[PDB]
């Protein structure tokens, strides 16, 4: 078992880079980290930032989620994450992946005891 935030900081957090290193990062990260385990994961993104800094998401701006539910909070501040994209050549094993960096808020749900991210929502 692995949990829910185990899991969010396995799937979204990269703060050893400050930004998406290059036009390889999303190929070689979203294998890494297993999100082309079981087919390819169509959209993933890293974030860049501390994870002290996306924890303290959780406090910051109350908004819906797209699912509905009103546990997401956006960032006040945007923060350099890298969206990775699954493109047209991408045929499962051979998951290919479009890395794109951008600074943008992110929105993410959030639970627990601490309350912390568990999901990627959005980046706006």
């Amino acid at each position: 078992k692995e949990t829910a935030a185990a899991k969010f900081e396995r799937q979204h957090m990269d703060s050893s880079t400050s930004a998406a290193s290059s036009s390889n990062y999303c190929n070689q990260m979203m294998k890494s980290r297993n999100l082309t385990k079981d087919r390819c994961k169509p959209v993933n993104t890293f974030v860049h930032e501390s994870l002290a800094d996306v924890q303290a998401v959780c406090s910051q701006k109350n908004v819906a989620c797209k699912n509905g539910q009103t546990n997401c909070y956006q960032s006040y501040s945007t923060m350099s994450i890298t969206d990775c994209r699954e493109t047209g050549s991408s045929k499962y094993p051979n998951c290919a992946y479009k890395t794109t960096q951008a600074n943008k808020h992110i929105i993410v749900a959030c639970e627990g005891n601490p309350y912390v991210p568990v999901h990627f929502d959005a980046s706006v």
